[PDB]
DNA sequence: CTTAT
DNA sequence: AAAATAAG
DNA sequence: CTTAT
DNA sequence: AAAATAAG
């Protein structure tokens, strides 16, 4: 099948991700901006019993640390953990967004190709690492001592273009490679066209195989694989359609 | 005096006004209304012995006449009787405003002249007689039976034109025969300016002698009469300025 | 928990 | 202007 | 009183 | 959206 053909490249099967190619971010903060240290608002047990399983997971990948940091910023109860690093963002320098929004993103996609692959990249922001001068940014409270993720957080208002600035670069060579094959990119949203089935079928593993050489992982059960008929970023891909 | 030298131009001496000259007004519907009775709330005895005196007054002055009418609007309590005309003056024809505002009336007003007098007109819409088949119109309900308006009465959308515009027709000779006077009219406000004292003088004693032969009243008590120095539509009129 | 709309 | 919401 | 803003 | 206001 699909999935034993590419085991490094399926979430299911190849491990958490990691951009190997991709140097750390370092992440700039506005010019004048200082640490801003928020205390944690006491969490219910039933809270912090839920959080608990997550984040031991996380710092048995290595994706969360230990740290004493300036910063701090704090949980809230959903149970799964989601930081307020609205403080954060404020004082982080502003880049340009440079991920298109879906409606322009599928005007590329002519009627010559009509074999479609849909992808979705799974935990995509912590494939990507954070230079340890960055990682006490993003600090909080575990319960006695601070935590900080050694990746790309989740609430950080500059991951979604900064993922995707790194997966173009990570598959540009992917596009030289094959100039008949049509990847739109939309963050951790894949889509692949081709003309024939075919050619859908021998590029789908060209970029699976690339996909998990980088270091990326895509979700093996919501994947749609060579089909005239998929959906994606909400549309429905029917017959030329939409 | 002035009071003595004019006793028919002035409110306090010459009796109620009534513009002799100007036909009773025919005021035109809207092409789809019907008449509009709204019954009289009830009002408390104080308020109904508040106005009466007033309503008592008027009757004798033939200014409110019994009359049997589709239309009714309400009165209500402050006493001095007051009517909603809200529901007749939606269903009269609207005129274009031709009462210029202030602000651009006063820019007619040149340096050369600093003579100023100025009069207001006492119960300047009475002076108006409404056509016998507009009368029914302003019916209202008076405790049994109806009293109407033989006069343009207050709260009619159309009463400060109507009477500005009239005023004007009724002093267009007086504007020929005093070709070096200023006279601004603001509906029931009145202006003339001169070059000299004297000219004031000659120009106020032809105006009022004029105004009191039309059937005009001006207030004795708040006329400033061939002054440097004047207020005029809440501006004081002082060397030049405002 | 706080806080932007 | 403030509670009702959505969101970090 | 009702009702427009 | 509704009470608070001004107005006929």
């Amino acid at each position: 099948t699909w999935l034993s053909d590419f085991p490094q490249a399926w979430a299911e099967t190849g491990g958490m991700g990691l951009a190997v190619r991709q140097a750390p971010l370092i992440i700039p903060l506005k010019a004048t901006s200082t640490p801003v240290s928020i205390k944690q608002y006491p969490m219910s047990q039933e809270a912090r019993l839920g959080i608990k399983p997550h984040i031991q997971r996380l710092l048995d990948q290595g994706i969360l640390v230990p740290c004493q940091s300036p910063w701090n910023t704090p949980l809230l109860p959903v149970y799964r953990p989601v930081q307020d690093l609205r403080e954060v963002n404020k004082r982080v320098e502003d880049i340009h967004p440079t991920v298109p929004n879906p409606y322009n993103l599928l005007s590329g996609l002519p009627p010559s190709h009509q074999w479609y692959t849909v992808l979705d990249l799974k935990d995509a922001f912590f494939c990507l690492r954070l230079h340890p001068t960055s990682q006490p940014l993003f600090a909080f409270e575990w319960r006695s001592g601070q935590l900080t993720w050694t990746r790309l957080p989740q609430g950080f208002k500059n991951s979604p273009t900064l993922f995707d600035e790194a997966l173009h670069r990570d598959l540009a060579d992917f596009r030289i490679q094959h100039p008949d094959l049509i990847l739109l990119q939309y963050v951790d949203d894949l889509l692949l066209a081709a003309t024939s089935e075919l050619d859908c079928q021998q590029g789908t593993r060209a970029l699976l195989q690339t996909l998990g050489n980088l270091g990326y992982r895509a979700s093996a059960k919501k994947a749609q694989i060579c089909q005239k008929q998929v959906k994606y970023l909400g549309y429905l891909l029917k017959e030329g359609q939409r």
